[PDB]
DNA sequence: CCGACCGCGCATCAGC
DNA sequence: GCTGATGCGC
DNA sequence: GTCGG
């Protein structure tokens, strides 16, 4: 927590555009800010030092200013107080309410936790299964439980097909001591960028009573509640089924983080570039066999998963 | 100063 | 009933 | 909000 105060600080500036302003931009700016500040091995003693880094500016640097100054901000006092922007911003906790119904429902007077219990008629299939697990979805998973997941799902797995190949992404292949969910990364041999194999997986992790509740489910794609059995608290998560011959982008592409994807992504077209979960094309898809493979690509040195975070 | 700022899967519902 | 426009999220 | 064109 070298420089804390202002990461936190401006993560909650970012939270703000999202949410209240829905400046969508802006949320990436703070995030960049905090992003690269998060990375200086320096305690930071004015704006002036942090206006050197790359993504932060004037605006920034002032508030630095102002919170090492004051140690705190006026601008966020100022929507912590706010009826509204609060209101918005505590709303948006819940998973299926974004800046839009939030903004929507408190123009209605559905502002707490409980105005959605009285309102269940209003909300989606998806945003009902986010009130019921509002608390355990903002609990935290410890790597033991992870490890737990992930071997329940990979014979489970099995269990479908032993050519099945699960691969655990996400935080917990960063390496993570806990993680925000779990990400699970499947391919299969019959599956290529040539031509119900989720459906199968996903059916299976249901009789075995892991995966409780679905948010969004599609061909290559599901979303939805998981558990390890006797109580745990119930845990999101994600499936993506990707085409074998694209495990490699897939897997860069799971594996995060957020930050790091856009990061890569741009210099990618820096570079000449075009990186998605599939390929990276200059064009057609060059030959990938590798994660390393797509950093040479882009003239970016080869990092472990462990040294992503972003 | 202006304005681009990664890439994509699934669900919902206003407006026909 | 249908389907883009839009929303939400990875 | 930022930075490069
Ligand atoms: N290109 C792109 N990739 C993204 C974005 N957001 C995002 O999470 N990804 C990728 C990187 C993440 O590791 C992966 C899974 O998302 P996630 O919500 O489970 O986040 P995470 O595993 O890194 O972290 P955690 O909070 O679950 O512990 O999806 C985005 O906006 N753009
Ligand atoms: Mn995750
Ligand atoms: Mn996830
Ligand atoms: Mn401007
Ligand atoms: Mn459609
Ligand atoms: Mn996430
Ligand atoms: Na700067
Ligand atoms: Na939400």
């Amino acid at each position: 927590t070298l420089n804390g105060g202002i990461t936190d600080m401006l993560t909650e500036l970012a939270n703000f555009e999202k949410n209240v302003s829905q400046a969508i931009h802006k949320y990436n700016a703070y995030r960049k800010a905090a992003s690269v500040i998060a990375k200086y091995p320096h305690k930071i003693k004015s704006g002036a030092e942090a206006k050197k880094l790359p993504g932060v500016g004037t605006k920034i640097a002032e508030k630095i200013d102002e919170f090492l100054a004051t140690g705190k901000l006026r601008k966020l006092e100022k929507i912590r107080q706010d009826d509204t922007s609060s209101s918005i911003n505590f709303l948006t906790r819940v998973s299926g309410i974004g800046p839009s119904a939030a903004r929507k429902f408190v123009d209605e007077g559905i502002k707490t936790l409980e105005d959605l219990r009285k309102n269940e008629d209003k909300l989606n299939h998806h945003q009902r299964i986010g009130l019921k697990y509002f608390g355990d979805f903002e609990k935290r998973i410890p790597r033991e439980e992870m490890l737990q997941m992930q071997d329940i799902v990979l014979n489970e797995v099995k269990k479908v097909d032993s050519e099945y190949i699960a691969t655990v992404c996400g935080s917990f292949r960063r390496g993570a001591e806990s993680s925000g969910d779990m990400d699970v990364l499947l391919t299969h041999p019959s599956f290529t960028s040539e031509s119900k194999l989720l459906h199968q997986v996903v059916e299976q992790l249901q009789k075995v009573h892991f995966i409780t509740d679905t948010l969004s489910k599609g061909e290559t794609k599901f979303m939805g509640v998981c558990q390890l059995p006797s109580e745990y608290p119930h845990r999101r998560i994600d499936i993506r089924l990707i085409p074998k011959d694209q495990y490699y982008c897939g897997v860069l592409y799971f594996t995060g983080s957020d930050i790091f994807n856009k990061n890569m992504r741009a210099h990618a077209l820096e570079k000449g570039f075009t990186i998605n979960e599939y390929t990276i094309r200059p064009g057609e898809p060059l030959p990938v066999d590798s994660e390393k493979d797509i950093f040479d690509y882009i003239q970016w040195k080869y990092r472990e998963p462990k040294d992503r975070s972003e």
